[PDB]
This record gives C-alpha cells, sequence and structure tokens, in this order.
C-alpha cells in the first residue's frame, strides 16, 4: 500500500522519488528507491556541522573560534555571511548559519574547516556511513546532473547516518543535544516533509535543492506519543530547469505517516 503509494506519487511527479524512514520503535523501515543515489545538495550540510561537532569534543573551545569572512568568499547564496563580510563568524555561528538559514558561505567555510569536501566523507566513513560522498563545494556541489556521482548518497545510507548522529552515539551527548536542537531551530523546512506531518508532531529538518528540480529534507521526527522517526525524502527530475516540488515532499512525508 504504501509503496504503491510512493511509486503513484512519483508517476504523476514526472520525477525520480527517493524515500527511507526509520520507525525508532521497533526498527522497522520503508525504502522506496532506498539505494539509489540521488544528489544531496544543502542535506550534505548536516554531515558537515556534525564533523565540527565530532571536533569539538576534543577541542571544546573550538565553537567559539573566529573565521574570517571576506569579499572574495562570498558565494550565490549568503543570507547570514554576507553581513559579516570584513569580520569574523565563530564556528558556532556558521554551523547554526548552514543548518538553519542553509547559508553557501558558512557551509564553505565548515568544509574548510575540515581540510576540503574529503574530510567531511571521511567523517561519514568513521561512522560506519560507506555510502556518503562529499566532491565539491558550494555552490557546485548543487549541479544534481543525472548519473554524476558527485555529492550523492542513498536514502538508506542518509536515514541511517541522520539517526546516528541524532538519536545514537555518532557524537558526544552535548554535540547530539546541540545537532537537535539547531535542526528543530531550521528555519527552510515548513513546506517540505514537515507540511505533511500532523500539527501536533515535532521536528527538526534539512533541506536541500538545485539543479534539475531538485528538491530534497533530512528529518528527525517525534510523533505524539512515539518513539522518534527519521525520514529522507529525496526528489530529482529529468530537465536542468525543473521547478523545485516541496509539495511532493510533503506528500510522500503524508503518505509515510497515514501509513503508520
Ligand atoms: O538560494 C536558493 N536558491 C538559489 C540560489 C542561487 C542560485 C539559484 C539558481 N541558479 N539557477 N537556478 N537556481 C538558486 C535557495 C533555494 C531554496 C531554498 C533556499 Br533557503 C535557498
Ligand atoms: O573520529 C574520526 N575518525 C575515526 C576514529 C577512529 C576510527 C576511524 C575509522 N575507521 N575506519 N574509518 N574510520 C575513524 C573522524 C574521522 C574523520 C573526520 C572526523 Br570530524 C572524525
Ligand atoms: O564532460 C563532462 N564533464 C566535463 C566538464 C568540464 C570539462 C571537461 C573536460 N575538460 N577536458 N576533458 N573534459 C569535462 C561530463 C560528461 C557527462 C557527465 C558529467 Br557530470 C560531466
Ligand atoms: O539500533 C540503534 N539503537 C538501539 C538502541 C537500543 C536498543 C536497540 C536494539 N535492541 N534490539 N535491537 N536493537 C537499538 C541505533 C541507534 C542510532 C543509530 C542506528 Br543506525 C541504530
Ligand atoms: O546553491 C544552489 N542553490 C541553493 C543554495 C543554498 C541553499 C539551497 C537550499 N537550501 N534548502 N533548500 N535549498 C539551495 C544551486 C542551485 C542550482 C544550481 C547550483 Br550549481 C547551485
Ligand atoms: O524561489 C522562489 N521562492 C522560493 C521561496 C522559498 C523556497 C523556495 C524553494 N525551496 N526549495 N526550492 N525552492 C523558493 C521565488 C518566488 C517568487 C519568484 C521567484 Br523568481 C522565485
Amino acid at each position: 500500500a504504501v509503496q504503491q503509494k510512493l511509486a503513484a506519487l512519483e508517476k504523476s511527479s514526472g520525477g525520480r522519488l527517493g524515500v527511507a524512514l526509520i520507525d525508532t520503535a521497533d526498527n522497522t523501515q520503508v525504502l522506496y528507491r532506498g539505494d539509489e543515489r540521488f544528489p544531496m545538495c544543502s542535506t550534505s550540510k548536516v554531515m558537515a556541522a556534525a564533523a565540527v561537532l565530532k571536533q569539538s569534543e576534543t577541542q571544546k573551545q573550538l565553537l567559539n573560534q573566529p573565521v574570517e569572512i571576506k569579499p572574495a568568499d562570498l558565494v550565490n547564496y549568503n543570507p547570514i555571511a554576507e553581513k559579516h563580510v570584513n569580520g569574523t563568524m565563530t564556528l558556532a555561528e556558521l554551523s547554526a548559519a548552514a543548518l538553519q538559514y542553509s547559508d553557501n558561505t558558512a557551509m564553505n567555510k565548515l568544509i574548510a574547516q575540515l581540510g576540503g569536501p574529503g574530510g567531511v566523507t571521511a567523517f561519514a566513513r568513521a561512522i560506519g556511513d560507506e555510502t556518503f560522498r562529499l566532491d565539491r563545494t558550494e555552490p557546485t556541489l548543487n549541479t544534481a546532473i543525472p548519473g554524476d556521482p558527485r555529492d550523492t548518497t542513498t536514502p538508506r545510507a542518509m536515514a541511517q547516518t541522520l539517526r546516528q548522529l541524532t538519536l545514537g552515539h555518532a557524537l558526544g551527548e552535548t554535540q547530539r543535544a546541540q545537532l537537535v536542537t539547531w535542526l528543530k531551530g531550521n528555519t527552510t523546512g515548513a513546506a517540505s516533509i514537515r507540511a505533511g506531518l500532523p500539527t501536533s508532531w515535532t521536528a527538526g529538518d534539512k533541506t536541500g535543492s538545485g539543479d534539475y528540480g531538485t528538491t530534497n529534507d533530512i528529518a528527525v521526527i517525534w510523533p505524539q506519543g512515539r518513539a522518534p522517526l527519521v525520514l529522507v525524502t529525496y526528489f530529482t527530475q529529468p530537465q536542468q530547469n525543473a521547478e523545485s516540488r516541496r509539495d511532493v515532499l510533503a506528500s510522500a512525508a503524508r503518505i509515510i505517516a497515514e501509513g503508520l
């Protein structure tokens, strides 16, 4: 029923839809193209911010370290960083900017802190994610070209990783709590996964988008009276200039929630 429903949604959408749910009540999963690769776009900002949180476990002042923002550092979406050009932002500020505002300049500083995209990938491998790969910086990591393995993961892998980071033991308890608080404070998510969930429920999420109408969201969800869920919804379309479809992610999440 749920599989058939997600297939129906996909066919009507004209794109390719990827879904992974983990229900932590009983370790049940629901996968739809769970092992196909999709461009992550800004959902990758979670892995970068989490990597810096991991570093902060052994450098308890790391999040207070200032980082210079120069004019030439600004890229294509800098709602927070543009306010600080010719000044500085701390790594905590850059983390919150990247997660909660989806600031691309902030993400670049997180990547640089980790020694480049490969350091983010290395963190993913260290926590048992063999699938995630970050290959580029912002903004080009969002080109989302069909078939391109760069800056991709699978829904199954990303759901597992988001669970380990937010509900498991990938991070220390303080760092886990900080990540959760950041995600729950997201500003960009009301039209995506969370639009398809009951309004009683609480959640944190990280959205992404790019070329090929790519429209993504990953979420940790606390349903009324139930153990938490982790839900990944990835969507991408066959034409480079396709419009975003946050509604399709909301629809997928509604199918999932009604199936619980
Ligand atoms: O900045 C965004 N989009 C963006 C920025 C810069 C360039 C383009 C773009 N160029 N060509 N097609 N899209 C899109 C964006 C999209 C969705 C949510 C949030 Br938060 C930010
Ligand atoms: O803790 C880490 N790595 C670590 C520690 C012990 C073992 C392993 C490991 N084994 N196989 N792959 N990684 C990794 C680590 C790695 C890269 C970035 C960041 Br941030 C943290
Ligand atoms: O040719 C490509 N990339 C590319 C872009 C820019 C320059 C070059 C290049 N320069 N010299 N040889 N190749 C190649 C390409 C083809 C199919 C899928 C994808 Br993703 C990329
Ligand atoms: O399995 C997990 N947690 C967990 C905790 C306590 C008990 C069990 C359990 N008991 N029996 N089977 N699993 C699992 C877990 C937590 C975070 C990320 C990922 Br991937 C998996
Ligand atoms: O960076 C891009 N967009 C963008 C930037 C910042 C945030 C977001 C975003 N956040 N949440 N959902 N989308 C998207 C983008 C879009 C199309 C082509 C290329 Br190349 C880059
Ligand atoms: O991109 C727009 N809006 C918008 C607002 C919030 C989120 C997104 C979005 N999120 N993910 N992909 N697009 C787009 C927009 C609105 C009016 C005119 C023009 Br041109 C562009």
